[PDB]
């Protein structure tokens, strides 16, 4: 028996609600909602990306790099299309655009998309780390160079110069092995990120089976 | 258009097929299905902890430490019950018993609990090792020392022997890294085999949903 939490806006409007946000916990609309069959529910999914907008286009970029290992070619080739500006602006701006319709995309049928593209491309790179690591000597299969070298994008010695021919040679490995573990920290961090959406999403469909009854 | 598809069992009699183990898709039981309203699928959920038993055991093992960490006090004293044997068997012997209660575990309503109680230990541990390494001086808050300490737990100078004090010292936070790194590739394992069990959970609701339809 939980009078305030049955009545949330009439607890925003007390004494004691303690809420970074107050009323948007109940503000309705294609951004806050999933639907099934044209059922809706207000979405833990789409809360999760609206608390967490930088971990999501991480997610996005993914997503991206995902498509281009699916041969999905027309997607990828114009996913930075009507961006308006001929200026430069957010670093990210195509990603915070993506984000957005993301955002607006009430289909569990679209966003199942999302997160099996996502799913997708985290596997694919976990795959590539784990061949990186198998040996200390280093030696990548010929579709985990190619995903080497696509995370990597998507994403001298002063005293003595002549040195440095010698240099290069022994940090070679040195800087591959600083792209893995600049990739590993990338995928724990998207990992826990997935974890947590795609468990938000679960609960949303548990929501959303309860009503469909 | 894909006969083979629809006909999974003739499929199987035919001299093309490569299915490591013909027939197994198709049988039918608690173990390979799960159900919400006693509406039933056949679940990619339970599939994957059959291909995957060593990874679900190891989640298994975080759903016992979520159980402490959430001050459920019989659950957590009594998961070693009714293990029927005076002697040793398998290391895993008590985990393995619940990965066969999980197995046969139908409901959406007792699964969303499992991996409910899971993430909730993935999510602890993740900020324990944030916080350890936010600065290179270690320090924990007192929640994540008792975090720190579960997870370790669950889970000399011959030369100069007297040298061996000063050398405790320095090793002190070797062995506390150590720690941490191991714990560290313990959840990236985890984390990667959570993120496919719980999409495949998301894509059994999915046909759940079309059927409940
Ligand atoms: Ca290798
Ligand atoms: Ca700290």
């Amino acid at each position: 028996y939980e009078p305030n939490v049955d009545y949330p806006n009439a607890s925003h409007a007390g004494l004691y609600d303690r809420s970074k946000q107050p009323y948007v916990d109940t503000a309705i609309g294609p951004k806050t909602t999933i639907q099934f069959d044209h059922v809706f529910i207000k979405s833990d999914f789409k809360t999760w990306l609206a608390h967490n907008q930088d971990e999501a286009i991480l997610l996005i970029r993914l997503y991206e790099l995902g498509l281009l290992l699916q041969g999905r070619s027309d997607s990828f080739l114009e996913f930075y299309n009507n961006t308006t500006y001929i200026t430069r602006t957010d670093s990210k701006q195509p990603m915070m655009n993506k984000y957005g319709k993301l955002v607006d995309t009430t289909s569990v049928t679209c966003l199942d998309i999302f997160l099996s593209v996502v799913l997708f491309a985290l596997n694919q790179i976990d795959s590539m780390i784990c061949d990186f690591k198998n040996t200390p000597w280093i030696n990548l299969s010929k579709e985990h160079k190619k995903i080497y070298e696509l995370v990597r994008g998507i994403f001298y010695c002063p005293f003595d110069a002549n040195s440095t021919a010698s240099a290069l040679n022994v940090n070679a490995t040195l800087n591959a092995k600083k792209t893995i573990e600049l990739i590993t920290c990338g995928l724990i961090r998207a990992l826990i990120a997935y974890a947590n959406l795609v468990t938000a999403f679960s609960a949303d469909k548990t929501a959303l089976l309860h009503e469909i009854l």
